[PDB]
């Protein structure tokens, strides 16, 4: 009644793990389909359900009661989508355009009648909202350009791969990094073969990172210019419990591991490597900020208050927090809708006389009108909500 145990959709994309969700959370998979994403939210294409009715429909009927006044007024819907992402294969490198360009791209595609579900559709929102990724198992990824001196150092053993690399080495700056980035992506035929050969040779003469990451990617993307991108972008291996923001105009890729993912329901994606799909390179370059981001600034620094561990997000759309469960009840309240997810151990949620048990991988939806709820047990409980 007050606490709705969620029935969640599993997107079976080809790149998904066949065993990850089953091993971690005991979720059934007898056909051994690749389970890529567990969706917790009210996305129109595949909303979570409550005991069954659609959560989206449940929210539609009583928005102010379910979402709260603040969220209803600001967004008019559940403003976030909460996912468990299981990367068995490396995914494409993606850029999320900024607000200004997101409006134009969104408008451009709408002006040409491009449907929202079409494969050509890159822009599905007239705004940039950030994305938080939170590691559940060791999570390999790429995020943002390295310091120019770091890129210089890493490009030395493959200087002869392409003239644009040599060009960047002469003057390591933003505009030549942009030229390098675009030229790499635009390599064709024997220009591509020559460059790749030089890289594959360097793999045998270089050790450690990011050369090991290139080897891991090359199994799935052997004939792809994106194999050079770990030399340009920071390779990050998040330990369980660490988190990362996806920034606008900043190339990033999820390579392997299991992680929680909070985002806005609609997303804008320009592919930037590790993909068979066509890439509009001028549009990509126009939507990329070629400014180095040091490794220290990649991880989101959380804030611990009591048993709550908040990961501050620079926008009101969604908030993320971990709650260390104890045997004594602690109150988990909010002025908005919340989705509670049991990360590990076990979570007993209580609202008056109602009790709801959540084993790892299970989740519950708490409406704004049913806050607060008392949580006890062991392990950690993850919450997505709004600080409004």
């Amino acid at each position: 009644a007050s606490m709705q145990k969620l029935i969640n959709s599993v997107q079976n994309y080809a790149w998904g793990s066949k065993t990850a969700l089953t091993e971690l959370y005991g979720i059934a998979n007898p056909q051994q389909q690749p389970m890529a994403e567990l969706w917790m939210g009210a996305h129109p294409k595949s909303s979570s359900r409550i005991t069954t009715v659609s959560l989206r429909d449940a929210i539609e009927k009583n928005k102010t009661a379910m979402l709260g006044e603040a969220v209803a007024n600001r967004f008019g819907e559940l403003p976030f989508l909460f996912k468990v992402l299981c990367a068995a294969q490396p995914l494409s490198i993606q850029v999320h355009p900024n607000k200004r360009n997101s409006e134009i791209g969104f408008a451009k595609e709408n002006a040409a009648g491009i449907p929202m579900d079409a494969a050509e559709r890159n822009y599905k929102d007239p705004n940039h909202k950030p994305e938080l990724v939170f590691a559940l198992t060791p999570f390999l990824a790429m995020n943002a350009f390295r310091e120019f001196s770091d890129i210089v150092s890493l490009l030395q053993p493959v200087a002869g791969a392409h003239s644009a690399i040599a060009h960047f080495l002469q003057v390591p700056n933003a505009e030549r990094l942009s030229q390098l980035f675009a030229s790499l992506l635009n390599m064709q035929g024997e220009e591509k073969s020559r460059a790749l050969a030089v890289l594959k040779a360097a793999l045998n003469s270089q050790q450690g990172e990011p050369w090991q990451t290139i080897r891991v990617i090359s199994e799935y993307y052997p004939d792809d210019s994106g194999l050079f991108s770990p030399l340009l972008l920071n390779v990050v291996k998040l330990n369980p419990g660490e988190a990362m923001f996806l920034f606008a105009e900043t190339p990033a890729a999820y390579l392997q591991g299991v992680a929680l993912e909070v985002m806005a329901n609609s997303d804008n994606v320009l592919r930037a490597g590790l993909t068979p799909k066509y890439i509009d390179i001028p549009e990509l370059v126009a939507n990329v900020k070629f400014e180095p981001k040091p490794a220290g600034e990649l991880l989101t620094a959380p804030v611990k208050s009591g048993a709550e561990l908040d990961f501050p997000i620079p926008v009101d759309d969604f908030a993320f927090s971990l709650h260390d469960l104890a045997l004594q009840e602690t109150s988990i309240g909010q002025h908005s809708a919340a989705i509670l997810f049991c990360v590990e151990g076990e979570a007993v949620l209580r609202k008056d006389e109602q009790r709801l048990v959540l084993k790892p991988g299970e989740s519950a939806f708490i409406g704004a009108d049913e806050s607060p709820v008392n949580a006890s047990g062991t392990g950690r409980l993850a919450r997505v909500y709004n600080k409004l």
